[PDB]
């Protein structure tokens, strides 16, 4: 299958990228260098992951060594919730660009639809633990994102963790200048997202699946939790195809015309996870994997459930 998908901005996006959430700063530079050496051309980043400087060291070294050209990379980062105010969006982007040592991003996403009070804290809290919101709304944040396209800092803009009513809000924005190119959302056999995906795709918005392996290193994992990598039913599909379970979990979203961004800092697993272009899941396999849906989310957060734009009350 083709390795890139066409976006509504006219550019092509690698359907496999390397995730970097939780990648330790002392390990992520080698992880990204390895990833580039074994074929990855898309890296998924965010300011809030607190490791963009070290990701950028790897990107810069591989451009300097002429392993890849900048035009061949697809680098993505995200606007954190404490920077949704108009006046803060450019600087937040510029900080990410400086850390990543780039002069443009291929894609910049609103990380979450929820804006928070600006300041040093990523999750500003009131005395009872609720996140303190920003009154800026998401349409004004979108316009500020549009300005970054028109200033040359980013080639595409998009959104992340937006539910279909919030996607619709952007699409219906008065005076909309650029549609979102991507909506990046959690997606795996336990959270198959058929409704949201169909909606986005119907509107020409490409979807990126995050936590495709079920984020087994998520800080809040509990023992009683489902585990994709250990699901005997997924293992059996992998064994049938002579691939690992992870390879199946990565190939699954690819065949739904999604982009997917598995994370690893383990060199052998970085390589393993890229070796997913040499086999196909049958339709039956795909429908079987879709059948494991249980609306189970890695990424949900109680401190933000009262925010007016919290995305996961809505059915989708
Ligand atoms: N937009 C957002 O709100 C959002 C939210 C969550 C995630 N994301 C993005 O999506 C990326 C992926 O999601 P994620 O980090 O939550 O989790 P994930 O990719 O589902 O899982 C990563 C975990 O799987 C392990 N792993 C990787 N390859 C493996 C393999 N072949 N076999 C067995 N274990 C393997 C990794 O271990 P090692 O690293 O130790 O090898 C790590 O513990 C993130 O890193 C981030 O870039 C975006
Ligand atoms: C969950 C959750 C998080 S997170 O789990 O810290 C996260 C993980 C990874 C990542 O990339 N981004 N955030 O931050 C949020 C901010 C707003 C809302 Cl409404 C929900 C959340």
């Amino acid at each position: 299958m083709a390795s890139r998908i066409l976006l509504n901005n006219g550019a092509k996006m690698p359907i496999l990228g390397l995730g970097t959430w939780k990648s330790p700063p002392g390990q992520v530079t080698e992880a990204v260098k390895v990833a580039i050496d074994v074929g990855y051309r898309h890296i998924d980043c965010a300011h809030v992951y607190q490791n963009e400087n070290e990701v950028g060291v790897a990107i810069q070294e591989k451009l300097r060594e002429q392993v890849v050209k900048r035009e061949e990379l697809f680098i993505v980062s995200k606007l954190w919730c404490t920077y949704h105010e108009k006046g803060l969006v450019k600087g937040a982007c510029q900080k990410t660009l400086s850390d990543l040592k780039l002069d443009y991003l291929d894609l910049y996403l609103i990380h979450w639809p929820t804006g928070f009070k600006p300041g040093k804290e990523f999750f500003p809290l009131d005395e009872s633990g609720n996140v303190v919101p920003s009154d800026t709304n998401i349409l004004d944040t979108w316009a500020a994102m549009e300005e970054l396209v028109d200033e040359g800092l980013v080639k595409a803009i998009g959104i992340s963790n937006f539910n279909h009513l919030q996607v619709e809000m952007i699409l219906n924005k008065p005076g909309l200048k650029y549609k979102p190119a991507v909506n990046q959302i959690e997606c795996h056999p336990y959270l198959t997202q058929e409704k949201l995906i169909q909606y986005c795709q119907s509107k020409g918005i490409v979807v990126t699946a995050y936590s495709p392996l079920g984020s087994p290193d998520r800080p809040w994992a509990k023992p009683e939790d489902p585990s994709l990598l250990e699901d005997p039913r997924i293992k059996a599909i992998a064994a049938k195809h002579n691939k690992t379970t992870a390879q199946v979990l990565i190939r699954f979203p690819m065949q739904r015309n999604l982009v997917v961004i598995p994370k690893s800092v383990t060199p052998e697993r970085i390589a393993e996870n890229f070796k997913v272009f040499d086999f196909e899941l049958s339709s039956q396999d795909m429908t079987t994997l879709l059948s494991y849906n249980r609306n189970w989310r890695v990424c949900a957060l109680l401190s933000c459930t009262s925010h007016k734009d919290y995305p996961f009350h809505e059915e989708f």
